[PDB]
DNA sequence: ATTGACCTCAGCTGAGGTCAAT
DNA sequence: ATTGACCTCAGCTGAGGTCAAT
């Protein structure tokens, strides 16, 4: 129903967790890029995080995806990431052939 | 883990109930072909419904899963069951072809 | 005819990607 | 660069079917 980080209508469930597809975008690329170290609250860690604020300060933001629960384990790492792009264009491959013949 | 049924080892959630794939099975044919008015208890309508004497009542097998909360409705009818048919026959053969 | 272990498959769910807007 | 509404698609889930056994 409502984002667990932010609020707003969530989507359903994403990295094991009930969250827009703000949260969501906004937590798989923080993981993909690793961005999260560079993320810094300039004031208070404790920014409210609500969907009209979400985007006021990362790591407030982000803090708030991993107090929730959001598995960072559930992002793949590039490797993965690439196997699933050559597996999508191999099955786009075994199709596209084995349609002809 | 266990099935809500006759408490053998269930394969998960089948017609919204944890259970085995015979109570699955028994279920849906009851339904499907609309058996359950016909099934008729030998004794008290009180039969233990465990994994070893599960095919010793019907009717008190069918009772027990409508009890634990087995879904009717989830077992398709006539109508859309033929249609399901239909649908991946026509998949089959094109798919067949290539190759 | 009935049971149930095992199978196929449609359609869902939840991943990653896209790109106009900022 | 970043955001997020919208996208495609592998693989899971849970229906129905099959068939050796009874
Ligand atoms: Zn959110
Ligand atoms: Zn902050
Ligand atoms: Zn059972
Ligand atoms: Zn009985």
């Amino acid at each position: 129903e409502l984002c667990v980080v932010c609020g707003d209508k969530a989507t359903g469930y994403h990295y094991r967790c009930i969250t827009c597809e703000g949260c969501k975008g906004f937590f798989r690329r923080t993981i993909q890029k690793s961005l999260h170290p560079s993320y810094s609250c300039k004031y208070e860690g404790k920014c409210i995080i609500d969907k009209v604020t979400r985007n006021q300060c990362q790591e407030c933001r982000f803090k708030k995806c991993i107090y929730v629960g959001m598995a960072t384990d559930l992002v793949l790492d590039d490797s993965k990431r690439l196997a699933k792009r050559k597996l999508i264009e191999e099955n786009r491959e075994k199709r596209r052939r084995e349609e002809l013949q």
